[PDB]
């Protein structure tokens, strides 16, 4: 039903800007997590994290996901990597991926951010506003790193390889992208303001 469809079909199913997982799992994140060290990093408890999901497939905005429910922070944080990492077409798309590695291959910090720029159009509007919501959030954890000993780069590790699949099959390669992965993150977190 939530976990597992795609997102763009989720979204006008229900009407919403976006899915309802996304908001409701980071407002739960913003009002309880900003300061928690580790934050994203951190797992919580796998089996917990399913019941989260289950809780959403089964009663979408109605799903209780308060502290009462799940105390620790981690399976909230858990529980919204789990929700991307099981889109059927990941958050940046796999169309428009190859624009955003193009970007990250760039070495010229303006040019590299006019490529970003471009291939954050490339994406469906859905694909856009959720990713928009998601990394202005991100970009607010990072300002708590002083207590969540979390910023852009160890956030770019975390979401790299959950909102981008790469197609590669070649070991020098592989190691590229996934670094590549990392960099377009840790890229859309600091320069969300200007960016979106």
């Amino acid at each position: 039903k939530v976990y597992s469809c795609d997102l763009t079909t989720l979204v006008k199913a229900h009407t919403t800007k976006r899915p309802m997982v996304v908001d409701m799992c980071i407002r739960e994140i913003e009002s309880r997590g900003l300061n928690s060290e580790g934050l994203y990093r951190v797992s919580g408890f796998s089996d917990l994290i399913e019941d989260v999901k289950m809780a959403f497939d089964r009663d979408g905005e109605k799903a209780d996901i308060s502290v009462n429910m799940y105390e620790d922070i981690n399976i909230i944080t858990g529980a919204l990597k789990l929700y991307f990492r099981d889109l059927p077409i990941p958050l940046i798309t796999y169309d428009a991926y190859p624009k955003f590695i193009e970007s990250a291959k760039i070495m010229d910090p303006d040019e590299q951010l006019e490529t970003l720029h471009e291939a954050l159009k490339l994406l469906p509007p859905a694909h856009c506003e959720t990713l928009r919501y998601l990394m202005a959030h991100l970009k607010r954890v990072t300002l708590h790193e002083k207590e969540n000993l979390m910023n852009a780069e160890n956030l770019g590790i975390v979401f790299g390889p959950t909102l981008m699949r790469s197609p590669e099959l070649d070991a020098m390669a592989a190691l590229n992208d996934i670094r590549y992965q990392r960099l377009v993150v840790e890229l859309l977190i600091k320069n969300e303001d200007i960016l979106f």
